[PDB]
């Protein structure tokens, strides 16, 4: 996260860090929980992943220096990737992880609501995006969790800043004109949560950009609300 500041225990309680083991174990990506057996992140995250066995999902984290050998982890039982996802800046970028054993909803780790579809043409004004990533394009991963306030761009705006894309109406992006407050290396799959009449809503997954925090380079987002039909029909099985 560029531009933003150290998060407080509890504040981002469906934040979770994804760990590879493979070749060695170090964050992957962040997460978000939605259900006491499931994990929604990027399908991009998933890149040389041949199997879920390699995969660690842990919850109730702030700083990464609270994973050792003996802290607890959720396995992985499936990753489920979007049957139309090629590569993050195309879209379809959505992936789901069903956890080996169920999460016990706690202060410290709880789910985030999916936005409804009657909220297309709610003004999120109260949008945040999280993570462990960097802090600029050249820095590294972050030990306490990050936190920005960043403004929505609607897709016309967003697609005058990417014209070598298309910007499509299942992505949603976030930043300012001249730059500063961007997701970046290493934020990729957590939320962009936005607080709409006192509730929490899961507008965004966090997917790509041109650098981090750029003057005329928003981040660009998967648009969840476009994706909760299919997130009914997999976890329905
Ligand atoms: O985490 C991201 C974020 C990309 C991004 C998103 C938005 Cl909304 C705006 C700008 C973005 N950036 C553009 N250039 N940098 N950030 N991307 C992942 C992509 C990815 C994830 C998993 C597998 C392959 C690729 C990444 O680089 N992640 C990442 C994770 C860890 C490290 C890392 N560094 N040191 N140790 N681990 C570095 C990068």
């Amino acid at each position: 996260i560029v531009g933003g500041t150290a998060s407080v225990r509890g504040e981002w309680p469906w934040q979770v860090t994804l760990h590879t083991t493979s070749p060695t174990q170090r964050h992957l990506c962040g997460g978000s929980i939605i259900g006491n057996q499931w994990i929604l992140t990027a399908a991009h995250c998933f890149y040389g992943v041949e199997s879920p066995k390699i995969l660690r999902v842990y919850s109730g984290i702030l700083n990464q220096a609270e994973i050792a050998e003996d802290t607890s982890f959720f396995g992985v039982q499936e990753i489920i990737i979007h049957d139309q996802y090629k590569m993050a800046e195309s879209g379809y970028d959505i992936a789901l992880l069903k956890l080996e054993t169920t999460v016990n909803y706690a202060d410290s780790q709880r789910p985030i609501s999916l936005p409804s579809k009657g909220e297309r043409n709610v003004i999120y004004t109260d949008c945040w995006v999280t993570g462990w990533g960097y802090r600029k394009l050249r820095d590294k991963i972050q030990n306490t969790l990050q936190k920005a306030k960043i403004p929505l761009v609607t897709n016309e705006e967003c697609q005058k800043r990417y014209r070598g894309h298309k910007i499509t109406h299942k992505m949603i992006c976030a930043g300012y004109r001249e730059g500063g407050k961007d997701a970046c290396k290493g934020d990729s799959g957590g939320p962009l949560s936005c607080k709409h009449n006192e509730v929490w809503h899961l507008v965004g997954i966090t997917s790509w950009g041109e650098g981090c925090a750029q003057r005329e380079r928003p981040g660009v987002y998967t648009n969840v609300v476009e994706y909760v039909d299919w997130i009914l029909e997999k976890t329905q099985a």
